[PDB]
């Protein structure tokens, strides 16, 4: 038996399910091991400013993403195409790996659509 989960006032901006904000590299790959080999998740970095990375675990292995920058301020990676935002990184690549090393399916569990307020 284990049971742990209370509502708590301090304001977060962390939706999405991937996205786990501020995480170590090693938190990363540890965490990764309590699930399937289908998991990817979204870590960023705090020494460098605003550097995110996708770890996704795949045959006991994780492939990093460092997520790259355009003269402008896009995110894309792969050289296959470009993306816009983050979000259309992961979401479209979810439905096809379009080089990545597979279909972003399963960012992370208890995933969660509708939350308490915050502001």
């Amino acid at each position: 038996g284990s049971s742990g989960s209370s509502g708590t006032p301090v304001n977060s901006l962390e939706k999405h399910s991937w996205y786990h904000g501020p995480v170590s590299r090693s938190a990363a790959e540890y965490l990764l091991s309590s699930l399937i080999n289908g998991s990817f998740l979204v870590r960023e970095s705090e020494s460098s400013p605003g550097q995110l990375s996708i770890s996704l675990r795949y045959e006991g292995r994780v492939y990093h993403y460092r997520i790259n920058t355009t003269a402008d301020g896009k995110v894309y990676v792969t050289a296959e195409s470009r993306f816009s935002t983050l979000a259309e990184l992961v979401h479209h690549h979810s439905t096809v790996a379009d080089g990545l090393v597979t279909t972003l399916h399963y960012p992370a569990p208890k995933c969660n659509k509708s939350g308490p307020s915050s502001g």
